[PDB]
């Protein structure tokens, strides 16, 4: 009699530096993304997020207008800069904010889903060199004891990771994101000992053995397609669904990189750092996996370069991020990783929008009728998998509210909620009065 049981969680997500603000209060130093968004040219009209939503002020308001809403669950990540602000220097004021966040939602009836990193690194940690230091697994090991050591009767549901391929490849690679380098041999790296991380965490958190808690990771998945049945573009598909997907899905979920990617980048960089050892922490076994989906790819073979597919536009409708809008994939991409991967595992999506060009009309209203059709076009696609036997627990609309969107700054807005900097005023937008309809009626 319903879509979707009441057990079933539907969320909202955010991300510490994305809306907090706040920047330099209580004992907050500086991130890798402060910084990079002071650099020159790194981030849309020198946007940053000294103050973004100025959630960290507003927060009382915020987790009001999701208890109205009738919000379930709320994924959300902790600063790390706000906790340990110096090599070893525990902040309890830092402690307070996310005691005092996550006390408001426990009081409304919303779940905290907490990510431990989400792309804050501490300054002081990348100037002793970052993810390229081996040793980062025991700063973020100690991070993450003390996360569970002093929320772990607050927070239940933990996330060690967002999207590592951001933090590796468009981080060290690509350059688009913090801390902006382009080597391809120092982003292999930095995947591994973040993964090596995640592994440590989960070997903290099991040795806790805290009461009805449990442990995830979370990744951005696509699907990617041949542009044409020719040998050619399947070669391409194939790497670049290695280079996106399968480059974390294997050592996780199977205890080994994909060979053929590593024998691909083995052309091109090092790709010593792969052992037994740290394989076997990295594929630690999960109580869930969450996944970021937003969109596909259409790939036709390129030059013979490094990671040089030519994306193909298949002509369809695309978000205000040049996102084709093809919901199909969201099951596709669920039910793969019921066939290869995750089996019989809970699978959580943990994010899921699009960003629109959002505007406030005469009637103070913002009617996103393109965001209310992307949400429901994608919710049916998890009703669908549900239907089908897949084992999907809830589901976390990205975002809550419009917020700073890295190196877009805020350009782009995803929020199911639109902000008005100027005034940090929240307008709900159609698609929040959309979400919480279905939430109330749990159909679709
Ligand atoms: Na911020
Ligand atoms: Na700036
Ligand atoms: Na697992
Ligand atoms: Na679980
Ligand atoms: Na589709």
């Amino acid at each position: 009699m319903l879509d979707f049981s009441k057990d079933f969680l539907f969320g909202v997500a955010t991300a510490s530096y994305q809306v907090e603000g706040a920047y330099n209060e209580d004992g907050r130093t500086m991130s890798i993304w402060d910084t990079f968004s002071r650099q020159d040219g790194k981030v849309y009209k020198s946007h940053n997020g000294d103050v973004a939503c100025d959630h960290y002020h507003l927060y009382k308001d915020d987790v009001k207008m999701m208890k109205d809403l009738g919000i379930e669950a709320y994924r959300f990540s902790i600063a790390w800069p706000r906790i340990f602000p110096a090599k070893g220097q525990y902040n309890p004021k830092g402690m307070d904010f996310y005691k005092r966040l996550t006390d408001e939602l426990l009081k409304n009836d919303i779940k905290p889903f907490a990510t431990i990193y989400h792309w804050d690194l501490p300054q002081w940690a990348d100037d002793l060199g970052g993810w390229l230091n081996r040793e980062i697994v025991e700063w973020y090991g100690e991070y993450a004891e003390k996360l569970f050591s002093e929320l772990g009767g607050y927070i239940k549901n933990w996330i060690t990771l967002n999207e590592p391929w951001c933090s590796s490849f468009l981080s060290y690679f690509i350059g688009e994101h913090a801390p902006g380098h382009k080597d391809l041999g120092e982003a292999l790296l930095v995947s591994h000992n973040l993964l090596l991380s995640h592994g440590k965490a989960v070997e903290i958190f099991r040795g806790l053995n805290l009461d009805d808690s449990k442990i995830g990771i979370t990744l951005n998945l696509n699907e990617v397609f041949p542009a044409s049945d020719s040998d050619d573009d399947k070669v391409a598909a194939q790497i670049a669904d290695g280079f996106q997907n399968r480059w974390f899905l294997d050592p996780l979920f199977k205890g080994k990189y994909p060979q053929d990617m590593v024998e691909y980048f083995g052309k091109y960089a090092k790709v010593d750092f792969i052992n037994d050892e740290d394989l076997k922490l990295i594929s630690q076994k999960l109580d869930f996996l969450g996944v970021n989906y937003y969109t596909r790819a259409v790939v036709q073979k390129g030059n013979d370069g490094l990671l040089d597919a030519v994306q193909i536009d298949p002509g369809n409708e695309r978000t205000e991020m040049g996102w084709e809008i093809y919901p199909e994939s969201l099951y596709n991409i669920l039910m793969r990783l019921k066939r290869e991967y995750t089996y019989d595992m809970p699978l959580y999506i943990t994010e899921n929008g699009a960003a629109f060009n959002d505007v406030v009309e005469d009637d103070g209203r913002v009617h996103d009728e393109k965001r209310v059709e992307f949400l429901k076009q994608h919710f049916k696609e998890a009703k669908r998998f549900l239907n089908d036997g897949g084992n999907l627990k809830g589901y976390f609309v990205w975002s809550l509210m419009d917020n700073f969107e890295w190196a877009h700054g805020y350009s782009k807005r995803f929020g199911i909620v639109y902000v008005d900097y100027e005034t940090e005023k929240r307008i709900l937008k159609d698609s929040a009065l959309w979400y919480k309809d279905l939430i109330s009626t749990r159909t679709i």
